Formats: structure tokens, C-alpha cells, sequence
């Protein structure tokens, strides 16, 4: 059964006007900025932006990259679809 969300996890991840994209739920480092309450911080892969997004707009990688884990021609998104599956865990910094 599931637990909830922690860091390290991958996903696909729900924004507004983009595909679901290829994404990590971060830690948050000493001294940085927290997110809001029930938001995580979530690392997008290829753009290698962050976003602060609740559960409903994160979709477990395994479960769901057989539908939206293929080629696309936004900015960034294939670059993150290479990340998420051959190192999703390195640091982008
Ligand atoms: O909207 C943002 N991310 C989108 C863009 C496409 C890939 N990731 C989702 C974003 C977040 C924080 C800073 C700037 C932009």
C-alpha cells in the first residue's frame, strides 16, 4: 500500500497549460525557502525548475510513465524524460 509523498520520489507532475512532466519530489535544504503547508517541492526534470505542488497533481513515475513518459515538443521535456529514467536522483544544480 502507499505512504505519503517523500523526497527522492518520482513522478509525473500537473501544472496548468504543460504536460504532465517528468519530475522529483526534492529535499528542502538548511536554510532554504519551506513551501506552503501540504505543498512539496518538486524538481522538473529537463527545465530543471521548481515548482511547490500538492498530491493532486503528482503522479507516481512506474504507474503512470506508460502514459504520459513519451516524446513531446515542449521546451526541456525530453531532456527530462532522459533525467527521470537514467539519473533522477543526481544533482542538476
Ligand atoms: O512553470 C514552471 N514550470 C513548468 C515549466 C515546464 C516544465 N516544468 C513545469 C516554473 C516553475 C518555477 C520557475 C519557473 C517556471
Amino acid at each position: 500500500m502507499p505512504h505519503a509523498f517523500k523526497p527522492g520520489d518520482l513522478v509525473f507532475a500537473k501544472m496548468k497549460g504543460y504536460p504532465h512532466w517528468p519530475a522529483r519530489i526534492d529535499d528542502i535544504a538548511d536554510g532554504a525557502v519551506k513551501p506552503p503547508p501540504n505543498k512539496y517541492p518538486i524538481f522538473f526534470f529537463g527545465t530543471h525548475e521548481t515548482a511547490f505542488l500538492g498530491p493532486k497533481d503528482l503522479f507516481p513515475y512506474d504507474k503512470s510513465k506508460d502514459k504520459y513518459g513519451k516524446p513531446n515538443k515542449r521546451k526541456g521535456f525530453n531532456e527530462g524524460l532522459w533525467e527521470i529514467q537514467n539519473n533522477p536522483h543526481a544533482s542538476y544544480s
